[PDB]
């Protein structure tokens, strides 16, 4: 028991910048700093924007701020704390059944607003900063209008589905693939987030 360790914190290691006419990924922490920060839970880096790239020891994925909470998928983060300026921060919300977790959003981050457009014309934002058009087909599913290999969506879970105006419609959870090609996406709708809150 003396040698028993705690799980590391989730660490913010970059962001998906959607502020211009061009989407792009930025790294803010390399692997050494990520490892250190995961162990201490102390992250003194300034966080900015809506969509963060987060990492554990085994996965790199996305987390999206909506209504002042930084949301991601349970299959990425599990029950982990997130590193912060004040030390490790415990989850505010944990729901394995929805594949959804959330922490209070980092100081200096920006939150997306939930979509009030009633829009079914969506855009998926990926960990590689691709913006992929998606037509919504139900509460929690949409079809890719432009096929991608499923490998191209690796680490996009936790990122947003946006409406044409840039409002949050949902959090990407998982893709449906045929012969390696993603044809549809499953997501956690923003209403489900609101209910959890
Ligand atoms: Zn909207």
């Amino acid at each position: 028991m003396a040698s028993m360790k705690k799980k590391g914190s989730v660490v913010i290691v970059g962001r998906i910048n959607l502020s211009g006419d061009t989407a792009y990924a930025q790294q803010t922490r390399g692997e050494e700093g990520c490892q250190e920060t995961s162990q201490t839970g102390r992250d003194k880096n300034q966080v900015e924007g809506e969509v963060q790239i987060v990492s554990t020891a085994t996965q790199t994925f996305l987390a999206t701020s909506i209504n002042g909470v930084l949301w991601t998928v349970y299959h990425g983060a599990g029950t982990r704390t997130i590193a912060s300026p004040k030390g490790p921060v415990t989850q505010m919300y944990t729901n394995v059944d929805k594949d959804l977790v959330g922490w209070q959003a980092p100081q200096g981050s920006r939150s997306l607003t939930p979509c009030t457009c009633g829009s079914s014309d969506l855009y998926l934002v990926t960990r590689h900063a691709d913006v992929i058009p998606v037509r919504r087909r139900g509460d929690s599913r949409g079809s890719l209008l432009s096929p991608r290999p499923i490998s191209y969506l690796k680490g996009s879970a936790g990122g947003p589905l946006l409406c044409p105006a840039g409002h949050a419609v949902g959090i990407f959870r998982a893709a449906v693939s045929t012969r390696g090609v993603a044809k549809a996406v499953d997501f956690i709708p923003v209403e489900s987030l609101e209910t959890t809150m």
